[PDB]
């Protein structure tokens, strides 16, 4: 895993991520648009990092669009909205045959993410 | 009654049974095996929608998607596999979205138990 | 499957049951006291209608103690509290090996409960 | 830190295996194989409880019972398989129960994440 892509509309949020995220993986991108990101062709080396966006749904979109293209790419679902929601979309995108490989609620518990990302990276 | 029953299910063999089960009670029912054909049509207070999820596609919760972006006020009627949780994932997303889910059903389906279910759906119209 | 129990300490839902119940299985009986309904060896031809009883928990230890005894009872799961904690349950008693055939919300959907029970039953 | 940590799994490997991995950061730390028996103790909000759910039995469902109807004010991190749902939940439950859930982790365990966790619980102490 080689790059990770944050895709969520909160812009304080975004920006909570790429800092967490840039020690750890540099090259880290993050969109606001989720439109602009699903023009993207996402390889076995990415790792998205996704909130739900409810009760709007733009998020539910892009889980459906990176089932349809069998997206190889890492996923952790986000969202503040409610846990039993986060839940069943992990149930329904795993079931889809997306790799999801985390959630979490908002507000984020920032040293579980960090531990959880490190432990994907390549350090020793 | 004569409620509108639509069936949206990509699988002509699970969609002909669901329609030979519907249609002595509901004589107005209607089978699409393409949901983006469903898709473009708008749907009533009375009308009754029964879901196939079509896993492991996405076609089913992209329905459930668009029906909970144009606020369908429809009943909706889920129907899947139990599968560790998928069904229940399916009928708490669309219940979250605000439609209005009355009732799933896991497969393979139990005819006795449904055919029951829109008996009784049928008398309280 | 020929007897029914209704484990509940809410009167006015074990009255409610037993009404829905009787017509379908003649044999039926309310507890509202757990611990009574636990001094009994059930077999594989009991259905069990269990109230989780949030906040309290004496659901739980009901279904702790038919996992503990290896209960072959056929159990539903009912509650009006928390429909996440509802499933919950019916996740962990059924990977206790518990046979956990269908939940409830409360306010119970009578038209489906009755539905099923006539399912389980030998009419024709 | 100082915090106790009470390690609660009736599995011997998997036990020594959580043993090993906290000492050198919570030195003070306790493994009991026996449930009931830790059950006996009573519980400070600074100490940490590392639960097996121990999967298939209904033990780690009974302490977390126990935990809840006794309101403990622990910390409390949940281990097992994850099973689909099992562990998400078991965390759902001893939230609901007003319990305070600070992790889960799927077996079998990622020694690295849990050494990295416990260093940042220390170091936030």
């Amino acid at each position: 895993l080689n790059r990770v892509f944050i895709v969520d509309d909160d812009t304080l949020t975004c920006n909570l991520l790429k800092t967490i995220v840039e020690p750890i993986f540099g090259n880290v991108e993050a969109f606001q648009h989720p439109r602009a990101f699903l023009t993207l062709s996402l390889n076995k080396q990415d790792i998205i990092i996704l909130d739900l966006m409810m009760p709007d749904m733009d998020g539910i979109e892009v889980i459906r669009h990176l089932a349809e293209h069998k997206s190889p790419a890492s996923l952790i679902l986000i969202s503040g909205y409610d846990s039993g929601v986060l839940h069943s979309a992990e149930t329904l995108a795993l079931s889809c045959g997306l790799n999801v490989i985390n959630t979490f609620t908002k507000p984020i518990n920032t040293e579980v993410l960090t531990c959880f990302l490190t432990s994907l990276s390549n350090r020793q």
